[PDB]
């Protein structure tokens, strides 16, 4: 997102966060109590739910500001309290990169998921369609990108995880998600509906 900056002034009618009906960021000049700022959640536990505000708003929890979920205790690995951390810790569910039971090379989950859970972050640059553009006219061996939407496409063809194996499909049993994440936006990959162990991933390259 874009960050005001604007000294001396608060963040009101003038500001163009304020104006374009955006939270301010991490990267905002306003100070750190900026009414415009996301406030975080006061959640339990979990995080993973429209009733945690973070969740709700396309968020990870922020480790300085969702202070009671668990996501502040960094430190720990197994059995999290906020399972909204997984980008920040580098936290995934188990893959298996294999030959596709349909065609080349797939992924196939190890671990059973839920409807809309967390699967893995899909590593990567995200950048403009016309830089999308300007690389595929001028390359690698094999190139590695996909549509997140009608303006940006990540490309992992240099900074790419294993996930990146993953098939296109019309029918996909999986999603990406542009998430905020510490003040960065980061690409994450969410079941469509409910997968169990051995199932072959796939999402829709054309838009996610
Ligand atoms: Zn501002
Ligand atoms: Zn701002
Ligand atoms: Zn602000
Ligand atoms: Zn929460
Ligand atoms: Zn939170
Ligand atoms: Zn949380």
């Amino acid at each position: 997102y874009q960050p005001c900056d604007h000294p001396r002034q608060p963040c009101d009618s003038s500001c163009p966060c304020v104006i374009a009906q955006n939270f301010c960021e991490k990267f905002c000049q306003c100070s750190s109590e900026c009414q415009n700022r996301f406030p975080g959640c006061r959640c339990k536990a979990q995080c993973n739910t429209k009733q945690c505000p973070c969740y709700l708003a396309v968020r990870e929890c922020d480790p300085d500001l969702c202070l009671t979920c668990g996501a502040a205790d960094h430190w720990d690995s197994k059995n999290v309290s906020c399972k909204n951390c997984s980008i920040q810790r580098g936290s995934k569910k188990h893959l298996l990169l294999a030959p596709s039971d349909v065609a080349g090379w797939g992924i196939f989950i190890k671990d059973p998921v839920q409807k809309n859970e967390f699967i893995s972050e899909y590593c990567g640059e995200i950048i403009s369609q016309d830089e999308a553009d300007r690389r595929g006219k001028v390359k690698y061996m094999c190139s590695f990108l996909f549509n997140l939407n009608n303006d940006f496409v990540v490309d992992a063809t240099r900074k790419g995880n294993k996930i990146r194996f993953a098939n296109h499909s019309v029918n996909p049993n999986c999603y990406a998600k542009v998430m905020m994440v510490n003040g960065d936006h980061r690409i994450g990959i969410f079941a469509k509906r409910a997968i169990q162990t051995g199932e072959e991933l796939f999402f829709d390259y054309r838009y996610s």
